C-alpha cells in the first residue's frame, strides 16, 4: 500500500489528507495519506521514518526551511526559493521539491486566467517566495512588497526582482496576496481599494475565509479572481504526480478541498 | 500518465515491453512501455525525450554506462557500479538507479537459492560488475574471471575481490555466468564442462536459448540451476517500484516473459 503523509505543527487542519484521499480513491489505488504532528524537533527522525514506510510526504510550517540539509537532493527550483513541500522516497533516499510554485502556475491557466504582467506579489516571507520565483520563470514581469520594506529589496535582489511601494499596485495586471492579512479576519485587506489597479487580475492565497475583502474588493473593482484553493488543489495534484506519476483530477482535489472545508 | 520505455542498441526482442505490459494490467494501471532503439550517439537526445514525456526507462547495451554522465542525479550504488538500469523522470529531472544488483539477488532468493559461496561470476563486464556488487553486499566471498586477465584483476582490486583462472570454478559453490558466451549458440559456454564443481548452484544471465549449454553441463553435474528469467523479471519489477511505489508480482512478470519468448 502506498503510504502518504503530511508533516508540520500544526496539522490538523490541513485539507492534503482530505484531497489525496480523493485522489488515492478516484484512481483505483490502495494506500492512505495521513497527518502526521512533527514539531521542528522531530523532523529528524521523521524523516529517517519516512526513508523507510512512506513512498513520500508533504512538508508545512514549520519543517520546509530545514528539511533540505536531512535530504539526498533537492531540486533547484527548490533549492532557490528555500523550501521543500514535496518529499519523494526512493530506494531509502528522500529528493526533495516544491510543487507550490508549479501548483500556483498550473491553477491560474487552469482557471482560466491568462499570464498578463506586471505582477505584483505582496509579502516577502515563506510564500511570497515562492509564488514570485514561479512568476519569473514564466515569462512575465514582476515586482515584490512587504510591510517592512526591507525584506522586499532584498527579495527583488535575489531572485532580480523590484520592491515597489503599495502604490504601484495601481500599475500592475497580476495581484497576489501572500500576506496573511484576511486570514480569519473578512473586514482585513492588505491593500486599499483605491490602490487597485484599473484592470488585470488577483489571487490570494489566504482560503480561510474563502472570499476575502481582498478579493471582494478586486471582484468589485472588475478584475478577474481567484481563490486559493485551485492553487492548493494543483500542488497536491503535482505532489502525486511525483510520487506515483499519475496526476488526480485537479478539479476533484479541489472540490475533495472544499467539501473539507465545508463551503 | 505512464509512459516508459527500455532504450538500447539493439532493443528489436526486448521482454520488458512484454513483462510491463503485464505490470500495469495486474495492477489496473493505464499506461504503456515500448522498446525504443537507441543508439550510443543517440542518447543525450533521448534523455531530453525522455525528460518531456516518460515517467521512466530502463536502459540496455550499449547505454547502461555512458548514462551516468546525462543524469541529475545517481545512487550510490549504481554510482559504485558504474552503471545505470532504470532511470526515474521527475518534473524534467532525471535520476538514476542499478536494480540488476538488487534484482539479482531478490531472483536468487526466490528461486530458492541461497546464498552460499564462493561465488564465481564470469564475465567482469557491466553485467558482472552488478552481480559481483551485488554478492560482495551480501557478504559472500566473491571471485572474478574475464577472458581478459587485466579486467578481472582491476575489477577484484576495485571492489575488494579475488581474480582466479577459471579453474578455480571447481571450488565455487555459486556460478554465474556475465559474459556473452552462449548468447543464441548453444555450442559455446564459457566454463569449460571438467572445470565445473560437483556441487552448488548456477545462474546464467543470458536467456536466448533458455537453456544454454553452461546450464546444461551444470544440470548434468547436478548443480542447482536457475536461467536468466528470474533476474530478468525482478530487475524489471524493481525499476516499476521505483517508478510508481507498486510492486508488481515478479513471477507473473517471468512468466510474461516467457511467453513473449516462444517458449
Amino acid at each position: 500500500m502506498l503510504r502518504f503523509a503530511v508533516l508540520g505543527h500544526p496539522v490538523a487542519h490541513s485539507l492534503s489528507p482530505a484531497m489525496h484521499a480523493f485522489a488515492l480513491e478516484s484512481l483505483g489505488l490502495e494506500g492512505s495519506y495521513e497527518a502526521w504532528d512533527t514539531p521542528l524537533e522531530a523532523l529528524p527522525g521523521r524523516l529517517k521514518e519516512v526513508r523507510r514506510a512512506f513512498r513520500g510526504v508533504n512538508l508545512t510550517l514549520p519543517l520546509k526551511e530545514a528539511a533540505l540539509a536531512h535530504l539526498d537532493w533537492v531540486s533547484p527550483e527548490a533549492q532557490r526559493i528555500g523550501a521543500v513541500n514535496t518529499v519523494l522516497q526512493v530506494e531509502g533516499r528522500l529528493f526533495g521539491f516544491n510543487t507550490d510554485a508549479p501548483g500556483f502556475l498550473e491553477a491560474l491557466k487552469a482557471g482560466g486566467i491568462p499570464l498578463k504582467g506586471p505582477a505584483l506579489v505582496l509579502g516577502a516571507g515563506g510564500a511570497g517566495r515562492a509564488v514570485a520565483f514561479a512568476l519569473r520563470e514564466a515569462g512575465l514581469e514582476v515586482w515584490v512588497w512587504n510591510r517592512t520594506p526591507q525584506r522586499a529589496l532584498a527579495l527583488a535582489e535575489e531572485f532580480g526582482l523590484r520592491a515597489v511601494p503599495l502604490e504601484k499596485a495601481r500599475e500592475a495586471r497580476l495581484l497576489v496576496n501572500a500576506t496573511r492579512v484576511g486570514l480569519e479576519d473578512p473586514s482585513a485587506s492588505p491593500l486599499p481599494a483605491e490602490l487597485f489597479p484599473e484592470e488585470g487580475a488577483a489571487v490570494d492565497l489566504v482560503y480561510r475565509p474563502l472570499w476575502t475583502r481582498f478579493l471582494r474588493e478586486a471582484k468589485a473593482k472588475g478584475l478577474k479572481v481567484q481563490t486559493g484553493l485551485p492553487m492548493l488543489a494543483w500542488q497536491g495534484a503535482l505532489a502525486f504526480r511525483l510520487w506515483t506519476g499519475l496526476l488526480p483530477d485537479p478539479s476533484g482535489m479541489e472540490e475533495a478541498a472544499r467539501r473539507a472545508l465545508g463551503v
